């Protein structure tokens, strides 16, 4: 497990890793001070991820927050088999480092065998990477969401790369973090925007939605829909880490319950872990949980206007 930027999803990790490594300011704070919730009932039925910090694989509302803050843009490069890899060596040559959308089928990103879950599903499902290397016949890649690294072959990587997903066709998609006039913000105003945000647009009630959804999954035999909130809300519980360790770099005022909510987001992610997997009748627990916590959010998320 490599010390990689974890940010709060794999965009907002391969973004923030680029930038430590590069010394590009402003891109991890404005990452590390997101406050975000969603929740997408059309995605919930289609198997897709549905819910946590932000719909993706590129997070529109971080890029927006980069341009409105920093005047920092996230470029997307579309490419072609004939230049990406020349495009790559081009970029590494200059940068070092390359961002790229990668389709997970080909790589073992996260250890589930950790978890108990020996049954590892290959899915087709697009994240973001970041290339450090091209040899004739392989390739390395950093992984900073799931602290992992692998070497590919070249054939994997260019299948990984021109690869139908769940998500739509990737085309050796990369991302340029790119700047023609940067701009200074500070934490408190980071985060003084983002909980008006999360209020104004009543984040909080995209919990209490998710938590009505999870109540009416009590007679469904198809149990994915929890193995997917799972691995969507882990964004959640690293948005309130990142915000506890914000607090202590910056000995910030908070209200007093933030370690408390990052153990209730936690205990909800064991629990749709076990109901996925331990065959539970507890989709009323469950639901509980989350509509408790969401009561609890838009409490904090208040509290936190107040106090900063
Ligand atoms: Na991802």
């Amino acid at each position: 497990l490599l010390d990689t930027f974890q940010g709060y999803n794999c965009y907002s990790s391969a973004l923030g890793e680029y930038a430590k490594q590069k010394n590009i300011d402003q891109v991890e704070n404005i990452i590390l001070s997101q406050w975000s919730f969603f929740f997408d009932e059309e995605q919930f039925y289609k198997n897709q991820w549905y819910t946590g910090a932000a719909d993706g694989p590129v997070d529109v509302v971080l890029n927006e927050d980069l341009r409105n803050f920093a005047n920092i843009e996230v470029l997307e490069h579309i490419s072609s088999e004939s230049q990406a890899i020349d495009e790559g060596r081009k970029v590494l040559e200059k940068h070092g480092l390359q961002i790229v959308l990668m389709d997970f089928y080909y790589m073992n990103s996260f250890n589930w065998k950790s978890l108990s879950r020996f049954n590892v599903t290959r899915e087709h499902d697009p994240h973001f990477a970041v290339l450090t290397q091209i040899n004739e016949n392989s390739v390395h890649i950093i992984n900073p969401y799931y602290h992992h690294e692998e070497n590919m072959s070249m054939e994997d990587f260019i299948k990984s790369r021109n690869s139908m997903t769940k998500q739509g066709k990737i085309s050796f998609n990369s991302y340029e973090i790119f700047s023609n006039g940067t701009k200074k913000s500070n934490i408190k105003e980071l985060l003084y925007y983002r909980f008006n945000r999360y209020l104004q647009e009543k984040m909080f009630g995209k919990i209490t939605q998710f938590g009505q959804v999870v109540k009416k999954q009590l007679d469904n035999k198809d149990r994915k829909w929890a193995f997917t909130g799972y691995n969507c809300l882990n964004s959640v519980v690293y948005q309130h880490q990142n915000l506890i360790n914000l607090q202590k770099k910056f000995s910030l005022e908070m209200p007093p319950n933030l370690q408390e909510l990052l153990d209730n987001w936690a205990l909800i992610r064991k629990k749709l872990f076990e109901y996925y997997s331990r065959g539970s009748y507890n989709t009323e627990e469950i639901s509980n949980l989350i509509c408790k916590v969401a009561s609890s959010e838009e409490q904090f998320a208040q509290e936190v206007l107040k106090v900063l």
